[PDB]
């Protein structure tokens, strides 16, 4: 009833590889809430200010027991530079096979250059103490998306 997107059962299982060298799954946040960005590309403009603006707030995302993950399908070790450089004090999904990017439904198809190219959409989901994806963003704006993604949160908490 509540969810917006249904996901694979399997997707719950999945080792998601994090930014310092460990694995998550979505299984293992059971319990509180989680936020999840998807974006395009480590150290761009866009996904930097993304980030930075998610890290800004963090405090707020833990005074309502939440935790994010931000997810790109760059290496760990892309990942390990960037979340040194810019400060990062939340982790970063290493999706290089896409299998989470998959089943979200976030690699898009666009005619382009005569071609049928797929890449990374920037999107941003909501996913309950028990694993419901009960709010979506997709074409993200980055400009005031961690504010309204917060206060979203709130809203649903
Ligand atoms: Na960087
Ligand atoms: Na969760």
């Amino acid at each position: 009833t509540d969810a917006v997107l249904e996901l694979p059962a399997a997707t719950f299982d999945l080792p998601l590889s994090l930014s310092g060298g460990t694995q998550t799954t979505l299984r293992a946040h059971a319990g509180h809430w989680l936020v999840i960005y998807f974006y395009p590309k480590d150290s761009t403009p866009g996904c930097t200010t993304e980030g930075l603006d998610f890290n800004a707030l963090l405090p707020e995302f833990d005074k309502a027991g939440a935790k994010i993950l931000g997810v790109s399908r760059d290496s760990v070790k892309s990942h390990d530079n960037f979340c040194a450089k810019q400060g990062f004090a939340f982790p970063l999904v290493s999706d290089g096979d896409e299998a989470l990017c998959r089943a979200f439904d976030v690699i898009k198809e666009k005619n382009m250059y005569g071609k049928q190219v797929l890449g990374i959409e920037r999107s941003t989901f909501l996913l309950s103490p028990e694993g419901q994806v009960v709010q979506a963003w997709r074409k993200v704006k980055v400009a005031g998306h961690a504010d309204a993604v917060l206060a979203a949160l709130k809203a649903h908490a």
